[PDB]
């Protein structure tokens, strides 16, 4: 593959777990969007747990007609960084969730996955 | 400054609101991290009363103690994208807030301000 972030995004379209989580080097986090954190740090041997879980959210929403759409990765004068947006769309086009994940690389593995997701609210504060 | 989402910056951080709201190129979109689209579209004629609101929250934590720091805007290799990492930190050092700006710049100005920040839930 292009990158070891397009071989990610590869496999876990297909459903392989195991290869997806290999992308990971054994000291790497993925930096989930939401938690006390905030976010929510997953190591390595948490990591294919979580790709379990996204992976059964993932057949459900594709059973719904809808579409994951992962872009091509941008990197940053910091080559071993990266960002990739994303989005799930409803069939329609209608925007059902949207994020950014930044990537650190080292050594043609993934180090760490930080993800961000636009919240989806009637209103928060403002003044 | 070292390119305009520096001048931005720097800007809101000297508290020149019309200065940071001239960063925006008048068909700029600030999409807000929140809101049901998901997030919100903020136009140019919108965009001057988010950075007021924005100067005086700042102001606010900070007089409860609390740090804000934004990193060092780091460009793609698309050098009219950009990306500004950013945390909010409480006096004991605990972050409440953490995010990423992605910036799109056309010609100068800011033409996508596009936000996106964690979920806090303890």
């Amino acid at each position: 593959a292009k990158s070891v972030i397009h071989q990610f995004f590869e496999s876990g379209a297909k459903g392989d777990v195991d290869g997806a989580w290999a992308c990971f080097a054994d000291d790497a986090v993925w930096l989930a969007s939401e938690g006390p954190e905030p976010g929510r740090t997953y190591t390595k041997t948490e990591i294919r747990d979580l790709l379990v879980q996204l992976d059964e959210m993932a057949r459900t929403v594709r059973a719904q007609g809808m579409d994951g759409v992962f872009e091509e990765p941008v990197f940053l004068t910091d080559p071993d960084k990266a960002v990739v947006e994303w989005s799930l769309r409803k069939a329609d086009g209608e925007v059902v969730d949207r994020g950014i994940d930044l990537f650190t690389l080292r050594d043609g593995k993934i180090l760490v996955k930080d993800v961000f997701r636009k919240a989806k609210l009637a209103a928060a504060l403002e003044h």
